[PDB]
């Protein structure tokens, strides 16, 4: 996250750090708890990931330094990538991780509500992007979870900022015209959380962008409301 500040412990309790174990253990992507055995994240995180056996999900983490060999984590039973996904820039950048065990909810780890179908018309004015990503273009994964408040931008405005790309209605953008605050390398897969009627909703999944916090280059996110039927299809299968 560029231009953000340290989060307080328990502030974003749906935020997870997805680590890979191959070749060495390190943070790979962000993710969000949406159900007791379900993590919602970005499909692009799995490029070259041949098996869910190399993945570890850590919930209730503020600092990456809390993670050692003796730290509990959730194993991944299954990786579910949207079947229309080709690349982040073309959309369908959404995946579900089915966990091997059940997340016990509490003040450190709990789910974020998915947006409502009726709420596709609501105007979100209180949106935050979080993650352990870079604070500048050439950096390293941050120890402390960062946060930044970012305004949502219309599809029309985002399309003007991305000449040569196709910004679909299954994408949602957020950024300041002058830049300064944005998601950056390592934040992908994490949430874009918006507060409405005292309830937080998972509005976006950090997906892609041209650089980090550049003027007239907002972050592009998976527009979660457009995938609520797909999420229910996969999580509520009979
Ligand atoms: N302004 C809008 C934002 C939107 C999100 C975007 C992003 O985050 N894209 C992803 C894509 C990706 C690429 C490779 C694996 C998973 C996902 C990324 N993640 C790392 C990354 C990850 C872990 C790292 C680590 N352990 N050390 N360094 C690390 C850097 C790199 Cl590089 N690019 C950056 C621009």
């Amino acid at each position: 996250i560029v231009g953000g500040t340290a989060s307080v412990r328990g502030e974003w309790p749906w935020q997870v750090t997805l680590h890979t174990t191959s070749p060495t253990q390190r943070h790979l992507c962000g993710g969000s708890i949406i159900g007791n055995q379900w993590i919602l994240t970005a499909a692009h995180c799995f490029y070259g990931v041949e098996s869910p056996k190399i993945l570890r999900v850590y919930s209730g983490i503020l600092n990456q330094s809390e993670i050692k060999e003796d730290t509990s984590f959730f194993g991944v039973q299954e990786i579910i990538i949207h079947d229309q996904y080709k690349m982040a820039e073309s959309g369908y950048d959404i995946a579900l991780l089915k966990l091997e065990t059940t997340v016990g909810y509490g003040d450190s780890q709990r789910p974020i509500c998915l947006p409502s179908k009726g709420d596709r018309n609501v105007i979100y004015t209180d949106c935050w992007v979080t993650g352990w990503g870079y604070r500048k273009l050439r950096d390293k994964i941050q120890n402390t979870l960062q946060k930044a408040k970012i305004p949502l931008v219309t599809n029309e405005e985002c399309q003007k900022r991305y000449r040569g790309h196709k910004i679909t209605h299954k994408m949602i953008c957020a950024g300041y015209r002058e830049g300064g605050k944005d998601a950056c390398k390592g934040d992908s897969g994490g949430p874009l959380s918006c507060k409405h009627n005292e309830v937080w909703h998972l509005v976006g999944i950090t997906s892609w962008g041209e650089g980090c916090a550049q003027r007239e280059r907002p972050g592009v996110y998976t527009n979660v409301v457009e995938y609520v039927d797909w999420i229910l299809e996969k999580t509520q299968a009979v």
